[PDB]
């Protein structure tokens, strides 16, 4: 993909019982979501931000005039 692989790893939280502010982009349903993150286990997608997230992965794309 033109994009990085990593942007499609499944939110890792870790295993932890704490709670931190994270971002993860989903590519399955094309949304940014926000994440609990422990302080375990995790990945390179762990983000703070929505418009962050999709800058990642939905980076250089023109298909679509203004879709409902």
């Amino acid at each position: 993909q033109d994009r990085p692989k990593f942007c499609y790893l499944p939110d890792d939280p870790g295993v932890c019982k704490a709670h931190i502010p994270r971002f993860y982009y989903n590519p399955a349903s094309n949304k940014c979501k926000e994440f609990i993150y422990g302080g375990c286990g995790g990945n390179a997608n762990n983000f703070e931000t929505r418009a962050e997230c999709r800058h990642t992965c939905v980076a250089s794309r023109k298909g679509g005039p203004r879709r409902p």
